[PDB]
């Protein structure tokens, strides 16, 4: 048995993308890696990325390794868009499974995509930045406020289950006829956990104790969920030592 039979196969994962203007991408969520001995010892690579197909022929292996060079047609859209070179690296580790990165310099500061077997960690549905036809609604006892319409929630993958939440929009907070505003800042939640009962509702929840850009103790609790790029997050919360709580009442589209 051959050192390219050793590696044989068909692997399933997701495809991640990294370039000098974005992060942590998704660029397929069910991508395909496919490693073929042919008969002189080398391989053919077949890597479905989900945003353009990756292909090496007779390429050498090394140690579970290898790499090699190409051409790609990249389809992050439809759009006709044109061949652009490529490096490729690949390795499988004692466990079996294949890690796999490209390369495309030319393209948006440098574009690595790297393939990652297995499933897509839940905590990518429902990251991203919700700023679109959003509202904030912020109520305490009997008074709520004019809605506040310059205002976003930003959500960060902190692990495959768990998120990290900053609420903008609160320091626009106006007075109501019936009430004084508050002065309010920005703030951040870390270790708000994510989880789904049917993979298309995503429910995200965690207790709140920080503090916020103006460092006023937050404490509290939030609740929310994600749908088809929709949130809807109600905050539950005690500033400083105040002996009510106030919620807010977030909603928008990434």
């Amino acid at each position: 048995t051959n050192k390219a039979q050793e590696i044989a196969g068909k692997y399933e994962g997701y495809s991640i993308g990294n370039c000098a203007m974005f992060t942590d991408y998704v660029m397929g969520e069910k991508s395909v890696a496919t490693i073929v001995p042919n008969e002189d010892g080398t391989i053919n690579v077949t890597y479905d990325s989900g945003s353009g197909e990756f292909k090496l022929n007779n390429i050498k292996v090394t140690s579970k390794t290898f790499e090699g060079s190409g051409q790609v047609e990249l389809s992050m859209n439809d759009k006709p868009a044109g061949a652009k070179d490529f490096t490729l690296t690949g390795s499988i580790d004692e466990q079996q499974k294949l890690t796999l990165k490209v390369n495309v310099p030319s393209v948006m500061g440098g574009l690595t995509i790297e393939f990652i077997q297995g499933t897509l960690p839940i905590s990518y549905h429902v990251s991203g930045t919700y700023n679109k036809e959003a509202n904030l609604s912020v109520s305490v006892g009997s008074t709520t406020y004019p809605d506040i319409t310059d205002c976003k929630v930003s959500i960060k993958r902190s692990s495959d289950d768990t998120v990290e939440l900053t609420l903008k929009g609160l320091s626009n907070l106006n007075s109501s006829q019936t009430g004084r505003a508050m002065n309010l800042g920005d703030f951040t939640v870390t270790d708000v956990k994510v989880t789904s009962t049917d993979n298309s509702i995503f429910k995200i929840e965690g207790s709140i104790n920080t503090t916020d850009t103006n460092n006023t103790p937050i404490t509290g609790t939030l609740s929310g969920t994600v749908s088809n790029s929709e949130t809807n997050i109600t905050f539950t919360f005690k500033p400083g030592a105040m002996p009510i709580d106030i919620t807010a009442m977030f909603k928008g589209k990434k």
